[PDB]
């Protein structure tokens, strides 16, 4: 039996002050602190390997109610997911991942970012594939308002 | 063999209208009526299986003619795309969207939306995966002009 | 053993001269000879290839370097990704590309699109897979501003 994923994240380069109206907070959305780090690769590629394994996304492990003080560095939140991942018996089958951005040049820092995910995913630097493609100057990654990354994985097991 | 497959829909909220011109009903794009319900879920989905089994897609499925005074349910088009896909000997292995909307707020139906696609897909809803993330205020689907979903597809048998 | 891979393209319509500041000729970014082809379906097949063998993408193989002199033909950079792909042991088990641009009609030359696909990746026309939509007028792609493409290939051996 194999697993097919797909995962999608943007963010934007701009920070937000919190949300207070009427002197409480109100987040923005679902998951909202579980992507406060910005990490569109770590997050897409979790929510690829998530929706494989049949289980939400990141707004459904990690709501703002239980992400509430628990740590939410995306990397951990990799490593998180693959646990339930491997817990319905499942192996990173393979892993490939599109970031979209225009300008921050990232092919530098690419073969670091699949060292990593490899670890969290206990797979190997092999079956874990990294590129950079620019959506030449047109929409918001373009105009350089954000980001994006796109990930898919397949599921062994 | 086992077959994967991609699709994508963007949406605008607003009605278009019949367009009459010279007397004549010129015909917006191909699948536009197919389409004209704008369930970029069910679509893109569709979209999915009829790429996994090379069946071509929507506005092949369905032409503007063909579609013309058959009724123009989106989930119905889903089953019947699924329908062609057994004749080919093709199995749901599982399936995974990703559904791109700012404001219109799909948490809480995600899983009746789980419900109906396994119905359709004869499958189990255990290998069917939903999900919704936003584009933090970017993007036409940020300024709420529109919306988007991506879907993918691993068919067995 | 299976290799899942996906690419994503963008192309803008129109042309940038070539450069000349202080005298010296500047170029643009790392892989835009490879991408002045502006062939989104290709070039984004060709991606997704190289993304489920783990060999990166276009730019990586083809530096603006090497390809200081090397040919701006897509069908040829397809075909030496095929290559690397059968080094590694790796037949085109599936695949599937998605057009999304407004309003060049493609649907007449899909067809012709997918044979010489098949061509190159020397397989079977059932095999490839190529389908085109419109995004209702929203974003960059719907102001006819460029075009882009999404592609996922399926590998086996
Ligand atoms: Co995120
Ligand atoms: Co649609
Ligand atoms: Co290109
Ligand atoms: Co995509």
């Amino acid at each position: 039996m194999i697993r097919i994923g797909h995962g999608f994240d943007v963010h934007a380069f701009g920070e937000d002050r919190p949300l207070i109206i009427g002197g409480v907070e109100v987040p923005y959305h679902t998951g909202f602190i579980a992507h406060s780090d910005g990490d569109v690769a770590l997050h897409a590629l979790t929510d690829a390997i998530l929706g494989a394994a049949a289980l939400g996304d990141i707004g459904k492990l990690f709501p703002d109610t239980d992400m509430q003080y628990k740590n939410a560095d995306s990397r951990g939140l990799l490593r998180e997911a693959f646990r339930q991942v491997q817990e319905k018996g499942y192996k990173i089958g393979n892993v490939d991942i599109t970031i979209i951005a225009q300008a921050p040049k990232m092919r530098p820092h690419i073969d670091a970012m699949r060292a990593k995910i490899a670890e969290d995913l206990q797979c190997d630097i092999e079956q874990v594939n990294v590129k950079a493609t620019t959506t030449e100057k047109l929409g918001f990654t373009g105009r350089q308002e954000g980001i994006a990354c796109e990930a898919v994985a397949l599921l062994i097991r």
